[PDB]
């Protein structure tokens, strides 16, 4: 006897078929549908749905439909946020993105997991831990960010990464599981790609 | 002497632009279309389309649109099935899923593949080997399951896994390619995440 | 610096909010919307759009909706092209696909990337390097192909690989990051999958 809602915040196992959760979900997923199916020319429309879908959205935010979430109202986005096609966020709990964050296509964030033992999840039980994307972070394509992960500022996450651990700031991380490939140093102020110098 | 119908069943190479296959594909993608572009409030309709779309569906099935498949009628689902956003199932041949199966967002299932040799696929020839998912299986995000793969009951597939070989029951598997990581023991019956236990 | 469209062609850092780039994108995303939302029965309309969406498309092209791209007009496709669901192509610059190329579902092609050093991207500045996919290439599901990569003729990219470097022709590459597994020999002329021969 503890409201599901309060079990989420406590990191306890819960289910979401009650206490107004389903109604919340239908509100968000309703806005999601008119965004996702809006005509590319309906820019103002899209512009308001964004402010509308997420609990928090800074200025100069852009999201290439389609976009997917469970609620929408648990996603708090910062300034100048760009997200490319198919950004999926399972926001059963807090998801926070800093400023000037760039998100490539087909990225997946999820504060939710299921107990490994199929007996702790007989009724699709879940747990939720907040994700936190720092400022000036860049996430490559097909990246997956798992429950309770924090990505430090100005860091980069390579395409295909499966982030399962916290990622410090100022690094470059990649792999399955995602691991720190390396620190970003002055050479990166000159070389922006493979063998290409900033001064051509 | 053997139709393409019999070739698929036999595991032999084939092509699907005859024997009514194309027309079969159209019927399924038509219901698929209606399902994928349905309003979140069209609850009844969504439920009826599901029992329509797939060959078999057990009680309490839930698929979060959009869903993608080739025929849909080659897929058999057990009971209490929950698939999140963008489940993709290339079912040129039979796909069987058990009960209490949980599928995270952006998961691709595929019974189909193509000869490695470009000489064998001059006309895009393929082979199809059924996929079999046990009961109480949980599949992480961005996981891909290749042709003829069998996942043993109660097993867990970590996010981003690329499954090319059969997974035994009662295991936690992950990686690229997927490798059995450990056995699911009774220590999992208390712990569900890092160091979070369960009390009375 | 110098004009934005030039920086592109020169592999220099650029932003795309001028020189008519946004409008160019709107026509693209417009034809894209018309394609993605078409009905499975509207085959003739789907074919006109294919020819209209991309710069060049050889005969026999088939693209299963939905398909995603930035401009569309920066894509050149050969002949007997086949792409399954959710092909995403960030064609900020040229993307060339040869003949008899088969693409599995959920593949992402991006000629664009961002300077890893945040100071070099304050205004989400990016670079773009063409992508060249040879003839008779087969790309598996959930593959990601990064900027300026060349996939040789007759090669195969396993499901889930993250292709960061060029792939030689006649090989089988897979992995994160993608690495050459072996060369396509003549045994591949008999065995097409795990242990199945052609005549026996
Ligand atoms: C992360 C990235 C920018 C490269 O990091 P970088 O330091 O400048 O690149 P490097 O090639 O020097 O990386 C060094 C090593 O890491 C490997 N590596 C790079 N990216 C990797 C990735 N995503 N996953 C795994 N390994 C990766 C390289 O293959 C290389 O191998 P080696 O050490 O054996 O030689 C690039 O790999 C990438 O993924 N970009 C994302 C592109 C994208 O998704 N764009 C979308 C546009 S919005
Ligand atoms: C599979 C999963 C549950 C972890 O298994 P677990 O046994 O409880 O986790 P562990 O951290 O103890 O795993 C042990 C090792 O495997 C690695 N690992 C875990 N998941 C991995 C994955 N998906 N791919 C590759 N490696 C993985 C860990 O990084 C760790 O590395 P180490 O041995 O060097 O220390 C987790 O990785 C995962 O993928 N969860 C899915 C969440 C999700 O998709 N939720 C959405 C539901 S709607
Ligand atoms: C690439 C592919 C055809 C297999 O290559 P193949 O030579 O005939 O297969 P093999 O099993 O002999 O490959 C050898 C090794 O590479 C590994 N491997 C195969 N595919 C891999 C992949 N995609 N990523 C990483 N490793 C892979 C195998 O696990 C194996 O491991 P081992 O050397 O320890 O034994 C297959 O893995 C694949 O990815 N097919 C794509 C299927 C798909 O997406 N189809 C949809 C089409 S509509």
């Amino acid at each position: 006897n503890m409201p599901m809602t309060e079990r989420i915040r406590a990191g306890k196992l819960f289910t979401d078929m009650c206490e107004g959760l389903p109604e919340k979900r239908l509100r968000g997923k309703t806005l999601m549908y008119e965004f996702n199916h809006s005509h590319p020319s309906e820019v103002e429309k899209r512009e308001s749905l964004i402010k509308e879908m997420f609990a928090t959205v800074g200025e100069n935010a852009w999201v290439e439909p389609p976009v997917y979430f469970s609620y929408g109202s648990n996603i708090h986005i910062g300034r100048n946020f760009y997200a490319n096609f198919n950004l999926t966020i399972v926001d059963d709990y807090t998801v926070t993105i800093g400023d000037n964050v760039l998100i490539a296509p087909n990225v997946t964030l999820s504060v939710t997991g299921h107990p490994v033992h199929h007996e702790l999840r007989k009724n699709g039980e879940m747990y939720s831990f907040p994700i936190t994307i720092g400022n000036n972070v860049w996430i490559g394509s097909h990246v997956v960010i798992n429950p309770g992960v924090t990505i430090g500022d100005n860091s980069v996450i390579g395409a295909g990464s499966i982030v399962t651990k916290d990622i410090p700031p100022n690094v470059v991380a990649a792999g399955v599981p995602c691991r720190v490939i390396r620190e970003i140093n002055d050479r990166d102020k000159h070389y922006y790609f493979k063998d290409y110098k900033v001064e051509s």
